[PDB]
């Protein structure tokens, strides 16, 4: 991969980097070992920096993390940062920068973990007690609800039926109600587990969609995997091979596999499944060590966390070790945690003393065609014209707009965060600022010829010369092909500079001879 930002322990301090990522992708909080946490971009500049108050039991270890267990919604809306040894929950809005300090309603308890909720309208945080605190995204009430385990919680995760599972240090797991409130079924573990993955247990016959069935590493060794959608009511037992190593933790994935994360650098996977259920589908060694897994459930990617190095296993290749995916590091930190981006963009890499890594993965399909030419792109700074026939260098297009779509005219190259048209010129000078066109409405299916680009924005056809010269405004120079006055129907454009071909949604294949306004012909497509 290539490196695509990186901190330092400055922002997060000499200690262990805990993350997670947003479902947006936009926006990841790295929390190190001083108590401040480094929401992040695209790019990965600091977006949002919280200050937490001094914690009533602060943490002895330099190298550790200030947040215990912090997580996103699967929203975008809310980061719910939980510090450790504290008696406060941060909800931090990514909307309006303001921290949402949910102060503990069992009389100053100190809270252990957190869950989200896979709808986001729930949450359900965890003390050190036992109590779990209720609170509700669309409402902003908080509800105490005392006793649900005997002693701290160490993860938790919600599912799919609002049912609020905790993952206790009394060896239980409790299936209470997020709405009535109500212990819907309890199973009773055999020892202290350290997570909580829901995810559906597909079976040959009939099993629920929704999340129902339940997983937890057991004395990091031994995973249960019971049913309660439609089969059976026992935590099926899962035997693994104690040559692998421990599982440090598990995290169910794909097609009701289960990233077996060995902390030995071993991964497996298995399948879960009535008829067998124990067997191991992957096996293979990858590392020494591995103090995390994770998964990015869009591009089969399988991060690895060893004492030196990154591994990456690509799920769609059965999980093989891309080196040109794979990072090595320097031999003075060790990797703690290491995430994706939960849509996948960003490898993302925790040590142990604060050096926060971050990789730019495989690079995004921003691509356009005209003729053999192809305007894809090479970062996200600057996508690169380039002939895929001959392979050399025709134009690296700087993108100063955020690259979210380019039409490659033969002219220019309109860039930018689908409002604005960074028009970018692919002659005289490559990926010059032509016009900076922050259009009405969406810029949804442009194209750019010899000329003009044919914005098709707010479902009219904006046609208008890239190329407009001193003393003149592209935005009177759009020519509306569904001009004011007449309905707007069309839903793709095929600007040409024979025609201005204008799909619309009635049929009419409108044909403009003259680039601007006028037809010499019009297909009705019936």
């Amino acid at each position: 991969m290539k490196k695509l930002f990186g901190v330092g322990p400055d922002l997060l301090g000499d200690g262990k980097v805990l993350f997670e990522w947003s479902p947006k992708g936009n926006f990841l909080a790295a929390a190190g070992s001083k108590r401040k946490v480094n929401i992040f971009d695209r790019n990965g500049r600091l977006y949002d920096e919280v200050h937490f108050p001094p914690a009533e039991y602060p943490n002895p270890d330099g190298r550790a993390c200030a947040a215990a267990q912090m997580q996103w919604d699967p929203a975008g809306e809310q980061l719910a940062i939980l510090p450790a040894g504290n008696t406060h929950v941060f909800i931090w809005l990514a909307g309006n920068k303001e921290v949402q300090k949910i102060e503990s309603e069992f009389k100053t308890q100190e809270f252990s973990c957190m869950a989200w909720s896979r709808n986001g309208m729930y949450l359900g945080v965890a003390t050190v007690k036992g109590n779990v605190m209720m609170y509700n995204a669309r409402e902003r009430k908080k509800t105490p609800l005392v006793g649900k385990h005997t002693k701290k919680i160490v993860a938790a995760a919600w599912n799919k039926d609002n049912i609020m599972a905790l993952a206790g240090q009394d060896k239980t797991v409790t299936l209470t109600d997020g709405v009535t409130g109500d212990t819907i079924k309890t199973f009773h573990l055999k020892d202290v587990p350290m997570d909580l993955c829901v995810s559906d247990k597909k079976e040959d016959g009939y099993s629920r969609r929704e999340e129902n069935t339940y997983s937890l590493n057991i004395n990091r060794k031994t995973l249960y995997i019971m049913q309660c959608t439609a089969e059976g009511d026992r935590p099926l037992e899962l035997a693994f091979l104690d040559t692998y190593g421990p599982i440090m933790k598990h995290s169910w994935f794909g097609d009701g596999y289960i990233l077996l994360g060995y902390k030995n650098g071993y991964v497996a996977v298995v399948s879960s499944h009535s008829r067998e259920i124990s067997e191991e589908v992957h096996s293979g060694k990858y590392l020494d060590t591995l103090t995390d897994v994770t998964y990015c459930a869009s591009l089969g990617r399988v991060a690895m966390a060893g004492a030196n190095c990154v591994r990456v296993l690509d799920a769609n290749a059965d999980y093989n070790e891309i080196k040109g995916d794979a990072v090595d590091l320097d031999a003075n930190q060790a990797i703690e945690k290491v995430g994706w981006t939960k849509d996948g963009q960003v490898l993302t890499v925790g040590t142990h003393n604060g050096y926060m890594h971050s990789f730019l993965a495989s690079l995004p399909m921003v691509y356009d065609f005209h003729g053999t030419r192809v305007l894809y792109l090479t970062s996200l700074l600057e996508m690169t014209l380039l002939d895929v026939s001959r392979r050399q260098t025709v134009a690296r297009i700087e993108l100063e707009n955020e690259p979210a779509f380019c039409g490659l005219g033969p002219s220019h190259a309109a860039v930018g965060m689908n409002n604005q048209a960074a028009f970018y010129s692919l002659g005289e000078k490559v990926g010059k600022v032509v016009q900076r066109r922050e259009y009405l409405g969406t810029i949804t299916a442009i194209k750019l010829n010899e000329t003009q680009a044919a914005v098709l924005t707010g479902g009219h056809v904006v046609v208008h010369p890239i190329s407009v010269e001193a003393g003149h405004a592209p935005d009177e120079l759009d020519v509306v092909i569904p001009g004011p006055g007449q309905p707007a129907n069309i839903t793709c454009v095929a600007l040409t500079p024979t025609f201005v071909i204008t799909g619309s949604r009635t049929g009419t294949l409108s044909y403009y001879l003259s680039p601007d306004v006028t037809p010499v012909n019009e297909f009705r497509h019936d």
